[PDB]
């Protein structure tokens, strides 16, 4: 019982340090699209300000 | 030693689970500090092409 508590204790430990970085992934990528659709729209407002 | 080692067997357990929770709640901090830091720097590059 020993063994077969620490099978599921490793397997948890693992698991959640695994999750916790799919989700810091999924931080980075969003930062990622975040910034590009600011500045690919204040590209278009600079654009407007130009054209008046 | 059975009955110490059942209630052992508990104890792998419940730490596996409060670390695993400790581990996914740094990560989700994570996630919510760096996507605030990519708001913080896509707003700044905004306002400095406008200022182009």
């Amino acid at each position: 019982d020993l063994d077969l508590a620490k099978a599921s204790a490793t397997d948890q430990l693992k698991k959640a340090k695994a999750e916790a970085q799919v989700i810091i992934e999924q931080a980075n990528k969003r930062r990622s699209q975040i910034l590009d659709e600011a500045k690919a729209e204040a590209e278009q407002e600079r654009t407007k300000i130009v054209a008046q």
